[PDB]
């Protein structure tokens, strides 16, 4: 059986992340002196802030029991800070995570999932936690993230069709039009956590010199219309964390749309 976490609402939220006993911050580095805001500000832009918050939730559940009322309230509350941050990210593309997280109005402690949850996730470092939020409270509603927001890094030499042109030894310009699987959790621990392995379509131009130098210019879109958020599609260490949490707490699986397209330009050698 699994335990129900109540949705963040102003009437049930703790006054503070972590009930004010712990917070989301950069790691203490012995010998470095005072923790300064420039270090915190970079920590918050990086994937470690997401993993840190998941790790604090796990520690907490472990130390105090998954079914301890205050544990349930921490999970609800801390997850709430992340949804709130992520809304400010979606609403104000361009701002830093540190700013979206700490200086949003309304206060994070006032986050109301029922009235404020969004269908669109930012795709920034807060997203894996927001996507767990939707598992817990979204009742199966479909969500989305734009393909421009997921930090895709494509290697054209690992796509069979382009790899083959490059290996064949031909010279000049060649059309490419193919599908491929792309394991985002091999290099992006954020995207991987909630999208994992995706399928993509590319079309474009592969230019190769006689010297073995090549550029692929192309457009990339999702091949599947949507992806499942469940225990089995998570990838990477943040995803392992999401799975341990979803196995403990009630929720509903759901799907994620991956609309839009990106333009890539990548280069290499034979």
């Amino acid at each position: 059986e699994t335990l129900t976490v109540h949705a963040p609402s102003p009437s049930t939220n703790l006054p503070s992340y972590g009930n004010g006993a712990f917070s989301l911050s950069a790691p203490h580095v012995p010998g470095a002196g005072p923790l300064l805001v420039q270090v915190v500000y970079s920590f918050f832009q990086s994937p470690n802030m997401c993993l840190q918050a998941l790790t604090q939730l796990e520690d907490y559940i472990k130390k105090h029991g998954a079914s301890n009322p205050l544990t349930l309230q921490i999970i609800s509350t801390n997850i709430g800070y992340f949804c709130n941050a992520d809304r400010n990210l979606v609403l104000h593309p361009g701002i830093s995570v540190y700013d979206a997280y700490h200086f949003a109005k309304p206060a994070p402690s006032q986050y109301d999932y029922r009235s404020m949850n969004m269908k669109q996730m930012s795709g920034n470092v807060t997203t894996p936690i927001v996507a767990l939020a939707h598992y817990l409270w979204g009742n199966g509603a479909e969500r989305s993230v734009n393909i421009a927001n997921i930090g895709l890094k494509i290697s054209p030499m690992k796509i069979n069709q382009i790899k083959d042109i490059i290996k064949s030894g031909v010279v000049g310009t060649f059309a490419v039009s193919t599908k491929f699987t792309h394991a985002t959790g091999d290099y992006n621990v954020i995207t991987g956590a909630y999208l994992g392995n995706i399928t993509l379509k590319t079309e474009g131009t592969l230019t190769i010199s006689a010297n073995g130098s090549w550029t692929y210019n192309g457009v990339v879109r999702s091949y599947d219309d949507k992806y499942d958020f469940n225990a089995s599609t998570h990838r990477g260490i943040i995803g392992e964390s999401l799975t341990r949490l979803g196995a403990m707490f009630s929720g509903k699986e759901y799907q994620i749309l991956l609309p839009g397209e990106i333009h890539i330009k990548e280069s290499g050698k034979r």
